[PDB]
């Protein structure tokens, strides 16, 4: 007797590697022979079995188009979490590779607010994300994205809210911080934010008030939500319900002059 969630051994097939951790893989491959999958595996005696399903625990409660979907388990060791598969990598990939180069601003804002769509149902439930980038966001066909998680110790700080890096206060309001470095990421086809600087230069800095500019051809009134998202106050900051529906209604509303140029 176990879960809904359980399938059988024999209906799993690992295809192709598509990386590895000191936990375990991830591959692609396919389930009930018909559908292309994302699966993770656990090393076992690496890493509690309890540990490792404390994730498919959270995303059986979540369901929605902008975040991977678990699929399936097979909830006894060789443990395996299996997701819906994104055919096109990470966004941070996306963007730095042959398919960024032709993306303009419409494709990006469009993104952006399929990602902030993704983080508006999250925020509405009530979870914290913690790194929401680039490269923790997947594209799949037709320029499907969607929010991802592939897992102090180490830090992204370059990403990270001030009163989250700091303190360990973090929040829906510090993941709207994020949202605006990520906001970056898709203006400069994934750049590293904060160019030149190391992290103990970026915390001095923005703690003194230091915001990236905007970036070249990237409207004022996009590098004013990123300002939003920046605000010293983490309550001054919006909601992702705000930026959803800002970024779904950004070429009417806002920008509703907007030319192409070279880049954006
Ligand atoms: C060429 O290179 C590639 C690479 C990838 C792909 N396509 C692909 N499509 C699908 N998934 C993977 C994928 C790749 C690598 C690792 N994991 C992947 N997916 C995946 C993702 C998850 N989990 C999540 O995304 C996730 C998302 C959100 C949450 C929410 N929490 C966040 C943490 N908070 C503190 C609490 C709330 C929790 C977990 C679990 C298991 C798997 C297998 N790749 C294709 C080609």
């Amino acid at each position: 007797a176990k879960d809904a969630w359980e399938i059988p051994r024999e209906s799993l097939r690992l295809e192709v590697k598509l990386g590895q951790g000191c936990f375990g893989e991830v591959w692609m491959g396919t389930w009930n022979g018909t559908t292309r999958v994302a699966i993770k595996t656990l090393k076992p005696g690496t890493m509690s079995p309890e540990a490792f399903l404390q994730e498919a625990q959270v995303m059986k409660k979540l369901r929605h188009e902008k975040l991977v979907q678990l699929y399936a388990v097979v909830s006894e060791e060789p443990i395996y979490i299996v997701t819906e598969y994104m055919s096109k990598g990470s966004l941070l990939d996306f963007l730095k590779g042959e398919m960024g180069k032709y993306l303009r601003l419409p494709q990006l804002v469009d993104m952006a607010a399929q990602i902030a769509s993704g983080m508006a149902y999250v925020e509405r439930m009530n979870y914290v994300h913690r790194d929401l980038r680039a490269a923790n966001i997947l594209v799949g066909e037709n320029l499907v994205c969607k929010v991802a998680d592939f897992g102090g110790a180490k830090f992204p700080i370059k990403w990270t809210a001030p009163e989250a890096a700091l303190y360990g206060r973090f929040t829906i309001k510090s993941d709207v911080w994020s949202f605006g470095i990520l906001l970056t990421e898709l203006t400069t086809k994934g750049r590293v934010p904060y160019p030149g600087m190391v992290n103990r230069e970026v915390l001095d800095q923005v703690e003194r008030g230091y915001r990236m500019p905007c970036p070249p051809e990237c409207p004022e009134s996009l590098h004013d939500l990123m300002c939003q998202c920046w605000r010293k106050d983490p309550e001054e900051r919006p909601t992702f319900e705000y930026l959803q529906a800002f970024l779904e209604d950004y070429f009417t509303s806002t920008e509703p002059q907007y030319q192409p140029g070279e880049n954006l």
